[PDB]
């Protein structure tokens, strides 16, 4: 039930969240995560104006470079701004390692992701684990419907700082970046899990997302009635617009969502400590960073 029934958190904090999790009752974790996740890693949402997509690449406009139609006839704009956007380094973050220990703890029932960096992955979620619901670096595709051969980022990435437009090795067609251009639908597995997950949550734990981005914004509504929801954002999100039913976290009628306000890595450090999963985070994170920096 809402806000008229027994409600799961014992209070609206993030400790009621942690002694809900560390109870029976909450056994499956949705994480929703967007650009905020990976800032600290040193990628820039590219939808944060402080960020902001300078491009003189001569566009007919501004959006076509994000537009299907126009990379299919003009494909080289896009590639010129991926290797200006490549990362020096693919280090997640500790809320990346925090959902490998959801993972390892038997938390986690899935991730689903607006980011398109792979850190997910790189951190030891699995395709299994993962929805990323605007696609992905990851791998690439022969954009002919009667060949789509599949290309691993090595191979990408060799073709992005080559600066040689990447054509499929089997028909010389455009290879594409599985990610979701304008234009393009959401993958078909978005919705596949989504209307079975969310039969399954006890917990959703939305971070580093304004929630401002459709269809991935109203996962949120999809939760049943009593699922608490937890925002760990720089800012609060998620609330219906008084304009145009959403998060409710301060009203007489609040009873299950929750908003720390912050940086997610410092949220979900502090939630680890209060499960006393704090070693087992700064272990996890300082092994596999030194792994990463030790790349030769
Ligand atoms: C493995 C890996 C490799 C790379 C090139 N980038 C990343 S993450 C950093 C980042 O934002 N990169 C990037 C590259 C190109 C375009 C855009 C934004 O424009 C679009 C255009 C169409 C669809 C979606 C987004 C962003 N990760
Ligand atoms: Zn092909």
């Amino acid at each position: 039930g809402a806000s008229g029934s027994e409600r799961l958190l014992d209070e609206l904090t993030l400790e009621g969240v942690a002694r809900y999790m560390q109870s029976e009752r909450c056994r499956r974790v949705i994480c929703l995560v967007g650009a905020g996740i990976s800032t600290s890693a040193g990628i820039p949402d590219f939808r944060s104006p402080s960020t902001g997509l300078l491009e003189k690449y001569h566009l007919p406009y501004p959006e076509a470079i994000f537009e299907i139609s126009y990379f299919k006839k003009h494909p080289e704009p896009f590639f010129a701004l991926a290797k200006e956007l490549y990362p020096g380094q693919f280090k997640p973050t500790i809320c990346h390692y925090f959902m490998r220990l959801l993972k390892d703890k038997g938390l986690l029932l899935r991730c689903y992701t607006q980011n398109i960096d792979t850190l997910e992955r790189i951190a030891g979620l699995e395709q299994e684990d993962l929805v990323e619901a605007h696609g992905t670096f990851y791998t690439s595709h022969c954009v002919s419907a009667s060949c789509r051969h599949e290309y691993p980022l090595s191979w990408m990435k060799e073709k992005i700082f080559s600066e040689v437009t990447p054509k499929c090795e089997d028909c010389q067609s455009l290879v594409k970046p599985d990610i979701v251009f304008f234009g393009e639908s959401l993958p078909a597995r978005f919705f596949s899990c989504m209307q079975s997950d969310f039969l399954k949550v006890d917990l959703l734990l939305v971070m580093g997302t304004s929630l401002q981005v459709q269809p991935f914004a109203s996962l949120i509504s999809k939760a049943p009635l009593s699922t608490p929801r937890l925002l760990i954002n720089k800012e609060k999100a998620g609330q219906s617009d008084p304009f145009l039913g959403g998060m409710d976290f301060d009203s007489k009628k609040a009873y299950r969502d929750v908003a720390w306000l912050g940086e997610c890595d410092q949220g979900c450090l502090a939630l680890a400590e209060l499960l006393g999963w704090k070693k087992e985070l700064e272990d996890l994170v300082r092994r596999e960073h030194a792994s990463i920096d030790a790349q030769s």
